RNA sequence: AACAUAAUUAAUUUCUAGACAUCCGUUUAUGAGAGGAGAUAAGUCGUAACAAGGUAAGCAUACUGGAAAGUGUGCUUGGAAUA
């Protein structure tokens, strides 16, 4: 078990960084659609 | 009235809401009362037509009359025409 903890903890740090990047993408995509929504109302 | 969410399998939602009510008219039935035509069928009043029907007849039209009918004007023969 001691050896597995080191391996699992290393993967855990990688997952945290992967999750952080994916979360930022969702936040950015949300901002763009909301900005477009304003333009759509301006056209409407 | 027609947008908005969502999106590291992908989908959700919108994609509406009133007013289609009277009609203006148009047909038919009802018929106060007033007429017509026809038939019923013994009658009444005249004798208008058919004979040159006893005023030759008729047409259009006008007027007149119990009723057929009478009179005028033009027209027709589906009348006559030698004294
Ligand atoms: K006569
Ligand atoms: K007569
Ligand atoms: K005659
Ligand atoms: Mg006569
Ligand atoms: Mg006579
Ligand atoms: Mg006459
Ligand atoms: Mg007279
Ligand atoms: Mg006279």
């Amino acid at each position: 078990l001691p050896a597995c903890e080191a391996e699992d903890l290393a993967t855990y740090e990688q997952k945290l960084r992967e999750w952080h990047l994916e979360r930022v993408q969702l936040i950015q995509r949300e901002q763009e659609q909301r900005e477009k929504a304003k333009q759509e109302y301006q056209a409407l």
